Parts: C-alpha cells; sequence; structure tokens
C-alpha cells in the first residue's frame, strides 16, 4: 500500500509518511472500535478519498498566535479541537495569515510543503 | 566524482575523503533547500570553486576558544548563525593565534593537512 501511492523519488516525505500513516491508523478506529490495539497493517474499512482530503486541507491550515487561540482558526474565527472531525470531511478556507498583531497567526506546519503529493496521487 | 577530484589512494585516505565528503554535503543542501534527505549521490547543481574555497578555509581558518564562544576567530569579532554563510561570500581572514586570552585563537586537526589537494583541484 504505502509503496503503489507514495514514493520518496524526491525523498521529502518523512513528514507526509508520518501523517500518512496518522490519517490511515486513525481513519479505521470510527468505523468500529469493537477491535482493540489496531495498526497500520491490519486490514479494517477505510477510504482513500477522505484521506487524501486531509492532505489538502491539512496543508493550508491557519493556527491563532492571539493569546488563548492556539487552534486553528477558521474563516469566521472558529477554532477547533481535531483536524479529522471536519478536515477529513471536508476542505476547510481559513483566514490568510500576517505579521501585524492585530493579524496574528501562523501557517499550519507543512503549508506549501506537500501539494505535490496531491498531485501525483490524483494523477495516479 | 571521487575518481575526477580525489585520489585518496595517493596519501592519507581517511581523512581527506571524510572531510571532502562531509564538505560537499554542507555545499550541496546550502544551494537547493527545497528537497530533504539529499545523500552525496543525490543529482543536484552545485558549484565546485564554493567548494575549494570552504575548502582552503579550513587551513585559514582560525577558531576563538574563548569561554561560551566555540565559534571563529573574527578580527571584527562578528557572530554568524551559520559558518557556511560566511564561507560562501568568499574566503575570510580570521585574526591569527596568541596565547593571551583577548588576541587568543586555535588551530584545528584537518588544518595543514590538505595542503596538496588544494593545489591538484585548482589546477585539475
Amino acid at each position: 500500500l504505502e509503496q503503489i501511492f507514495i514514493e520518496s523519488n524526491e525523498h521529502n516525505s518523512h513528514n507526509q509518511i508520518s501523517q500518512f500513516r496518522h490519517a490511515v491508523v486513525r481513519n479505521k478506529c470510527k468505523h468500529n472500535p469493537t477491535l482493540t490495539n489496531l495498526s497500520f497493517d491490519t486490514p479494517v474499512y477505510f477510504s482513500i478519498d477522505e484521506v487524501v482530503t486531509y492532505l489538502e486541507n491539512m496543508n493550508n491550515e491557519v493556527i491563532g498566535k492571539l493569546a488563548g487561540e492556539g487552534k486553528p482558526k477558521l474563516a469566521n474565527e472558529t477554532l477547533v479541537s481535531d483536524r479529522d472531525e471536519l478536515y477529513f470531511d471536508a476542505v476547510q478556507s481559513f483566514i490568510v495569515a500576517s505579521q501585524a498583531a492585530a493579524t496574528k497567526a501562523s501557517n499550519g506546519p507543512f503549508n506549501g510543503e506537500f501539494d505535490r503529493m496531491i498531485l501525483r496521487l490524483h494523477t495516479r
């Protein structure tokens, strides 16, 4: 599975491999918790599209730098505890980050670093 | 690359090749930062003059031994975040050593061992 989807010829993969494994391994649990101690390899139902949404939307996430706002900020100034609750479901739109204090925000850790992943994945 | 440039078989191979490869990675990283995990083999654009200059600076390079100053003994005593950013512009002339703490400076183990290679490369 890792092989077909994901190639490391560019060798920029470390973080994407990590969060990939994170997204997949997470996906399974929601479908049922009756099984326990699940892992990456264990085959139980999971979707590839729902996942690939996660890369796109998490790429360009913005988190508040405002005191007491250490959470992804939405276009309507909303904050979310876990990205998967909505990021998996659908892409989200976030305010642009700015240096000024009035608009003090930080981009997601991966903003602008793995869009290519999705481009190649879809050509696949 | 080894065949053309280095000729370790001639003499004193271990350190020559070691520091050579170290230098090549160090000079490669700077040029192209978009990718990661850039091994020695991987093909990327990289300039060789910079390599020779950086390589000469070592034998030229004089390090400050001041307490809390594990960095070069710069005549103007400037502080640089990265060793390499100072070397790429040109070859620097760090103040010569003296026993006195005010003028104190230090050599290195590699300094004075690469006498022949600078000329051999600059010629080839």
